[PDB]
């Protein structure tokens, strides 16, 4: 039996991707950079604040001091955080609270494995903090998804190996990170976007405890 689930935040528990996109878009327009469209923002998900900024600058080969790097990242995040102020336990995706409840009551460890440092804040606002045995700190990892570092760190934060764990994700990068940690990915979305070599569910209401047990088994 699997001993842990490792949850991505955005696109599994809820999704604030629209707000990250709007804030990043707004910042690029302010610094004169074209190309931050929705297509580009697909490669920004699963990706850290620092690495998302760098991808944006790289669009125009734009060079900045480390100080003006910090201020630009701070500008974007203040904007983003202003846009997620009304997030509540209404925003939690279908089946996720029940699954968290069923995982807890069966002694299955629950870890967050998000690239966002606003993760703690959102789980608080959604009243989900209590269910989480650990929240992997994206400040402390060496690389963004698809690197496996975040899911490895998450698994370790609940004293289990990734091989004892299930990873839940909406993104290609996230799924690839799960694969390379040694955890079992179960995706949510379309198999045209994520693949046909893994189990995909069409929405998060399909993420039930009995279904996870079935998949684990094969
Ligand atoms: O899918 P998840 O890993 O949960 O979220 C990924 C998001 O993390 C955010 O970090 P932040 O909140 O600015 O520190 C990034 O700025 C954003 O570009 C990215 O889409
Ligand atoms: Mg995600």
């Amino acid at each position: 039996m699997f001993k842990a689930v490792l949850f991505d935040l955005n696109g599994v528990i809820t999704d604030t991707a629209e707000y990250h996109f709007r804030a990043w878009k707004a910042l690029a327009e302010e610094i004169g950079i074209n190309g931050v469209d929705r297509q580009f923002n697909e490669q920004l998900k699963g990706v850290s604040r620092e690495d998302s900024l760098q991808k944006i600058l790289d669009l125009a080969d734009k060079k900045v001091s480390a100080e003006e790097f910090k201020e630009l990242a701070k500008r974007k995040n203040d904007n983003y955080v202003k846009m997620i102020q009304d997030v509540s336990p209404a925003d939690v995706y279908p089946g996720i609270l029940q699954l968290l409840k069923d995982l807890r009551s069966n002694k299955i460890k629950i870890a967050l494995a998000s690239a966002s440092k606003n993760g703690p804040f959102l789980l608080e606002r959604m009243n989900l903090t209590g269910y989480f045995d650990a929240i992997a700190d994206p400040a402390e990892v060496a690389a963004s998804k698809p690197a496996p570092d975040i899911f490895i760190a998450a698994a370790h934060a609940v004293g289990v190996a990734p091989s004892e764990s299930i990873g839940l994700e909406d993104s290609q990068a996230g799924i690839q990170a799960i694969k390379d940690s040694g955890a079992l990915p179960i995706g949510v979305g379309r198999p045209e976007d994520l693949g046909d070599d893994i189990v995909i569910v069409p929405d998060t209401s399909h993420y039930t405890l009995e279904f996870l047990k079935e998949v684990w088994l094969q």
